[PDB]
C-alpha cells in the first residue's frame, strides 16, 4: 500500500502530456470594458453550500509517510487560500488505523476538507470514512481502467451499481462522483443522478493518466495509456446534464484560464491534482501560498477581459473549438 | 519461390509504418461498470463455426526452411492458445510436392488450421490444396497490385472472376476471400457476394504493405507504396454489408485495443500477421504463447471497461473519428 | 514611463510568431488580365478624407529618448512616401511637456500625422492631445489585457464606455477606436457605432502581442500570450459592420499579399508597426523608403494579377480558407 | 535572352516543393479484376487528334546553347517514346532568327512537335511562329505574375484579351491556352471558351514555380512564392468547363499515378516538365526513355488496378479528398 501511493506520485510528476484539450478552445474577449477588477466575484456554489472560490486540492494522497507529508503541505495552502482540499482515497487508513497522514483538520481547524473513497468499498467502509474525517463531502471514486491494469487490482465490478445506490442512500455528507482521468460518460451521469447523485467531478485525459501510471509500474500495456474521454469532451458530452448535475471538471488543468474555460462550459468548480502536487514539490509552502493568492487575482482578471462580473456570467462567454474537439462537435 | 518467400518475411520486418487508421479511432468507455471480469465472453462465429477467440493468425508463410520454422512455431502457439493459423499460400507445395513446411497438422492434432491459395490458381488446384491439407477454411487471395509490382508476377486477370464462382461452387470448405493488404473496396464485396461468398478478409493498409515489399525487391516504384485503403476506412466502406457477409479485418492490427476497434465496427474476427512475426522472431515460443495469452485478458479488461460482456455488445460502443478517417467520413 | 517606452520596443522586436491567419487565406487569381499596371488606383477613404494609399505606420512610439530617434526616422518615411503616421501615445508628453519626442510636425510639414491616448485618459486629456498635436485624427485605444497585465496597469475600467461618448461628443478631429493586438469583437464594434464611432482598427493576433510584451516585463502569466483572436477572425467576425464602420486593420502584417487580403474583405487600410519598427532598426532611412516605394509597387502588381483596378475592387475577390480560419467559418 | 533561358532551368532544378496536392488525393481500387494488362488502352483526344498516350512533356526551353542541348535530348526521347514535345517559348528564335535550338523537326521526322508564344506578343508572331516550325498546336501562354516579377518583363496588359481573340480567329493549328504554374482559374477559361479557343494547359502550383524563380533572380518578394491554385485545385475548379473544353492538366507531376489523378477528374492529358528536365540532366539519353516507356507499363497497371480498360473509364473511378483539398471542396 505504502509503495503503490509512492510510485503514484513518482510516475504522476514524470509524466509528460502531448495534448491538451484545453489548447483547443479559443475564447472571444471584449475590448471595450464593463467592470472594475475589484467587483468581479469568484464565488460558486456546489454540494450544498456556496464557496468563496471556484478551484480545489482534488483527490491524491495520503497513506505513506511522504502521503503525509504532503497533505500537511497541502492542509496549509489550502487553509490559508480559504479553498475546499480532498485528500486522496482513505483506504488506507481504514486497513491500518495508526495511520496519521489523513489527520490534517486538527491542526487546521479553518480547512474546507474533504475525502474520497473508491465504490468498490462497502458502504459501511464509506460511513466509516465519514465518520472518522467529519469531511465537507465525500468523493466515491470509479476507477475501473486502472484496477484493471493493476495486478492487485479489483476483477468484480457487478456490485458497483448496487455500492452506488447504497452510498447515496446512507452517507450523510454530499457525495460527488469521481473519475480519475478517463473522463465520466454521460451514460454513467445518467445513472449516477437516478441513483440521486447530484454532483459529479468529470476528471478527464490531458493531465494526469493512471493508464500511464499502472502500465509504468506494471512495465506493459501502453498502447491503453490514452484511454477515455479528453476534459474538454467529457465537458462537452455532459451539457444536457449540466443543470441537473452539479458538474466540477478535472483533468489536466494547468492554470487559471483552464479553470475559466471550464467554467464558460457551466462547470460549477475546478479540480487540480499534478498542478499543485509539482507546485509543492517544486517551491517552499509560503511560495505555493503566493502562486495560489495569484492564480485568484489571475481569475479575476480573465473575467475582466471577458466582461463576466460573476462565475455564472462566464457561461454566456461565445468561443471557437479546434482540432479533435471541433472534429468530435462535427460528429455530435 | 524460396527466395521469394525469404524476401518477404525480410522486407515485412524491416517495414516502419507511418500512419495507422486504428489511432483515428476513439471510443466512449463507461465509467460505472456493469460487469465482473470473469463473465465477459470472447466467442464469434464466421465461416461455419463458432470460435473460442476473435483473432487469428494470418496467412504468412511456408515454401522455404525459414517457412517451415516460422509455421512450426505459429502452428504451436496457435495451438496452445486455441486460434485458428492460416498458413500462407500452398502454390509452392504445389510446384514442389516433397515441401513439408506446411505439414503442422501431424505433430498438432488440436491445431485449428487454415489454408491458402491465390485467386490465379485453377480450382482444380483449389481442390487438390484442400484435399492435401484438410483445412477448416481456405483463403483465396487477391493480390493485383502485388502481382503487378512483380517482375514475375501474373499479367492476365480476365478469369479471375471466373475462378472465383468455380471456387464458390465447387470447393468443400468455407472459403474467404482474402487482400493482402490493399483494402478490399465494396463493390468487389458485393460481385463476391453475388458469386456465393459469406466471409471475406478485408485486409487494408497500415500494416504491412505488399507495394512496399515487391518496390524493395525491384528496387523501383515506391511512389504506389501507399496504394488502396487503409484498414479502418476498408472497414467503413463496408459496412453495408457487414450482415450479409462476415467481415474479417487484418492489416496493421498491432494489439488487443486495435482488434476491440475492429469488432465495434462489426468485424467477425480480427487476423495478424506482422504483430505475431515479429514476436516469434523476437521470443521464444513460450514467451509468444503468454503474450498470447495476455491478450485475451487485456480483450477481457477493455470490453469490460466499456460495459461489454460478449463481442456482439462490442458494436453498440460510441466513437469519435478523427484525421483522415473523419475527412472521409465527411464525404460519405 | 521611458523605460517601459524602451521594453515595449526591445520585446516587441524580440518576438518572434508562429501563427499568422493571413497564412490561411487563399485567394483566386486570374490568369488572363485586363488592366495596365499603370492604370491600377492605390486610393482609398476613411476618417473624412481620401488617402493616396491602403496602408499606414500604426501607433508604437514616442516618450523616450530612442522613441524621439524612431518618431523622427518614421515621420521622415510617412512624408516622403506620402502615408500616414501615428505616433504612440501621448500620454508621456501630458506628463512631462518638456518632452519633445512627438515634434515631427514642425519639421515635416507635409507629414499626415496622427496620434494616440488611452481611453482611460478622461476627454480633458484627449482634448489637449489634439489641441497639441494637431493631428488628421484620434486613436482612442482599449488595451484592458495589457493594464491587467502590468503591475502599473489600470484596475478601473467602469469609466471607459462613458470616456468613449466624451470623446466621440467632444473630440473635433476624426476619431479611431484602437485595438493594440488581441482583435476587437462585434460586441465593442456595436457598442462603440452606437455612441457614435465610425472608423476603428481591429488590431488582431498574430504580430505583436501585448501579453507577450507585458509578461516579458513581469516574467509571469505566459500562458496568456495567446489571448484574443487573430487578426484574421477578427476582420471576419466584424463582416456586419464593414459598410457602417471603417474597418482598419492590422496585426501581424508582414508585407503587401497581407496589405491585400484585409482590402479583400473589406477593410479601409491597414496598418503596420512591428514590420515597420525592425525595418527602422536594420536600414537607413533611405533604404526603408526605397522597401516602402517598393510595396505601392507590389500592391500595383497583386492587384493586376487579381483583376482589381481599385482597392474598391478587392472586395470582389474569391478566396479559400484553410486550417484554424476555416475551422472557426464552419462554425460561425 | 540566353542567361535568362540557363537561369530558369538552374532555379527550376534546385527547387524544392513542400505541398503537392496530388497528395491530398486517394483513389478507391478494385480487388477483384476484369481486365488483362495486354487489353488496357492509353489512348486520348485533344487539339484535334487522337494520341497514342497520355502524356507530354511541356514547354520548357530553347534559345541558348544549353536549351538546344535539352531539346535535343527531349526531341529524341519524345520522338523513340511516341510523344508529344512542346518546346519553350519561340520568341528567342524571333529575335534571332540564327538561332537554331528549335530547329528538331529536320533529324526527327517521326516527331509530334509543339511550341509556344506569349499572348503579349501579337498574332502576327504568333503566325511567324506556326509557319517556321510547322507545329501539331501552338501554346499560347498567359505568365502575369512572372512578368510582372521580371525586371524587364511586360507592364501592359490590356491588349491580352484582343490577341486571344486574334490567334483564335488566324492561327491555323489548334491553339492552347497555357498557364505557367499558378493554375488557370475557372473565369479565364470561360473567357477563352468565348473567344473559340477548345483546349487549356491548367499548368497549376505544386511544381515548378515561376514566382519562385523570378524572385530568385531578383533576391526580392519571397512572400509570393505561392501564389496561385495548387494543380489539383484548378482541375477541381475548372469541372464545370470539361467537357466544353479539353483540359490538360500539368503543374508538379512526378509520376505515372499523378498522371491517373488527373484522368480521374476530367484531364484529356497531362504534361511534364521539371520532371522530364531532371531526368535528362541526371540520366543518359537511351536511360531516359526507358524510363519514359516505364511509365506507359505503370499507367496501365494502375488502370488495371482500377478495372479501367481506356482512358475515359478512369472519370469513373471513385475518390477521397484530404488537407487543403477537402477544406476547399467544403467551401465550394
Ligand atoms: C499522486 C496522485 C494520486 C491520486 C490521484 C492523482 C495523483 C496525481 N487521483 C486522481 C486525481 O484526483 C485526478 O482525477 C487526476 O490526477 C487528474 O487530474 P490532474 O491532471 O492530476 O490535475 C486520485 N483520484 C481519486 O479519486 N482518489 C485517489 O486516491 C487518487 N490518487
Ligand atoms: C511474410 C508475409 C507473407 C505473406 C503475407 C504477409 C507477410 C507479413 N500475406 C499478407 C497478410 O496475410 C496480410 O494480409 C498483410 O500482411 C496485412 O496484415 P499485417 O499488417 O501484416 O498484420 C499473405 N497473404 C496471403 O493471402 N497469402 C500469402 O501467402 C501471404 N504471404
Ligand atoms: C513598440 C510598440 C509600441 C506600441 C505598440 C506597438 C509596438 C510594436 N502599439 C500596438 C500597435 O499599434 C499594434 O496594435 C500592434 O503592435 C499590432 O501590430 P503589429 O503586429 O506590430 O504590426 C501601440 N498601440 C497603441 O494604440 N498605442 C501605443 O502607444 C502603442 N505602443
Ligand atoms: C526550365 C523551364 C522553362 C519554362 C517552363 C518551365 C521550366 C521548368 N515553363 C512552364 C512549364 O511549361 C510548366 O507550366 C511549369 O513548369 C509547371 O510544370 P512542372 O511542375 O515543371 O512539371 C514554360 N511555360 C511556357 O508556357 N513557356 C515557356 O517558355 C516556359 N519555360
Amino acid at each position: 500500500t505504502t509503495n503503490r501511493k509512492d510510485e503514484h506520485i513518482l510516475y504522476a510528476l514524470e509524466q509528460k502530456s502531448s495534448y491538451n484539450s484545453f489548447d483547443e478552445v479559443e475564447l472571444i474577449h471584449s475590448s471595450l470594458p464593463l467592470y472594475n477588477l475589484d467587483e468581479i466575484d469568484l464565488s460558486t456554489e456546489f454540494a450544498g453550500r456556496k464557496w468563496d472560490f471556484p478551484f480545489y486540492i482534488n483527490a491524491m494522497t495520503g497513506g505513506s509517510n511522504k502521503g503525509r507529508e504532503i497533505n500537511q503541505k497541502l492542509a496549509q495552502v489550502a487553509e490559508s487560500c480559504g479553498i475546499l482540499f480532498v485528500t486522496g482515497s482513505y483506504s488506507a487508513a481504514l486497513k491500518n488505523p495508526t495511520d496519521d497522514s489523513f489527520s490534517v483538520k486538527s491542526s487546521h481547524p479553518n480547512l474546507l476538507l474533504g475525502t474520497n473513497i473508491g465504490l468498490d468499498k462497502p458502504v459501511e467502509l464509506g460511513l466509516q470514512t465519514v465518520e472518522e474525517m467529519n469531511p465537507v463531502l465525500l468523493q466515491v471514486h470509479v476507477n475501473v481502467m486502472q484496477e484493471l491494469l493493476m495486478p492487485e487490482g479489483e476483477r468484480k465490478f457487478r456490485s458497483w451499481q448496487s455500492h452506488l445506490a447504497d452510498y447515496s442512500k446512507q452517507i450523510p455528507v454530499p457525495i460527488v462522483l469521481k473519475e480519475v482521468g478517463f473522463g465520466m460518460d454521460a451514460k454513467t451521469i445518467e445513472r449516477a443522478y437516478e441513483f440521486g447523485v447530484r454532483t459529479v467531478d468529470l476528471s478527464g485525459r490531458g493531465g494526469t493518466s493512471f493508464a500511464y501510471i499502472e502500465n509504468r509500474r506494471s512495465g506493459q500495456r501502453d498502447y491503453l495509456n490514452q484511454w477515455g474521454q479528453s476534459t474538454m469532451q467529457a465537458l462537452l458530452n455532459a451539457q444536457e446534464w449540466k443543470d441537473k448535475v452539479e458538474l466540477l471538471v478535472s483533468g489536466g488543468v494547468r492554470n487559471p484560464l483552464d479553470m475559466i474555460k471550464c467554467l464558460v462550459f457551466g462547470a460549477k468548480a475546478v479540480g487540480l491534482s499534478r498542478t499543485v502536487l509539482e507546485l509543492v514539490e517544486t517551491y517552499t509552502v509560503e511560495e505555493v501560498i503566493g502562486i495560489v493568492q495569484g492564480w485568484k487575482a489571475d481569475l479575476r482578471l480573465i473575467m475582466c477581459s471577458l466582461n463576466c462580473a460573476t462565475i455564472a456570467d462566464l457561461q454566456k462567454v461565445d468561443y471557437l473549438l479546434y482540432g479533435k474537439l471541433k472534429e468530435a462537435k462535427d460528429q455530435m
